[PDB]
């Protein structure tokens, strides 16, 4: 069902108690929430977004920002950026056994100079004047 040239990035994120943010990275350099986007899924790859948050995350969550589409090297591949804000702990059954990740919640001004990766930069380039 993966389309092979098709992915989203989920900036994901919680809202604080005073209205500040806090921006969630992972590292298997430091990333977004990155998954293929199905074949079902093309028309808005923000289903996409929330869907590998909670494989990778536990939480579930919704699309606060869709951004521009824009294209890397493999073969070219489309990136959806998003900003996904998470809510809830996921019930979802595919959340049971997760993949090994270290995981860090660090203020919006720490996200950029942990990112390594050219799509990663981009996305959040896109996307942080939300924050």
């Amino acid at each position: 069902n993966d389309l092979k040239n098709v992915k989203a990035i989920a900036i994901v994120y919680r809202e604080l108690s005073d209205g500040s943010q806090t921006v969630l990275l992972a590292k298997m350099g430091w990333m977004f929430v990155r998954g293929h986007v199905r074949e079902d899924e093309e028309a808005d790859p923000g289903v996409a977004a929330i869907r590998e948050t909670q494989e990778e995350t536990g939480f579930t969550g919704m699309v606060k920002k869709s951004g521009a589409p824009f294209t890397q090297p493999g073969r070219v591949i489309t990136i959806h950026p998003h900003i996904v804000q998470v809510q809830e702990a996921s019930k979802s059954k595919d959340t049971e056994d997760t993949v090994k990740r270290q995981f860090l919640w660090v203020h919006p001004s720490e996200v950029r100079s942990k990112l390594q990766r050219a799509e990663m930069i981009q996305a959040w380039d896109q996307l942080h004047s939300f924050f």
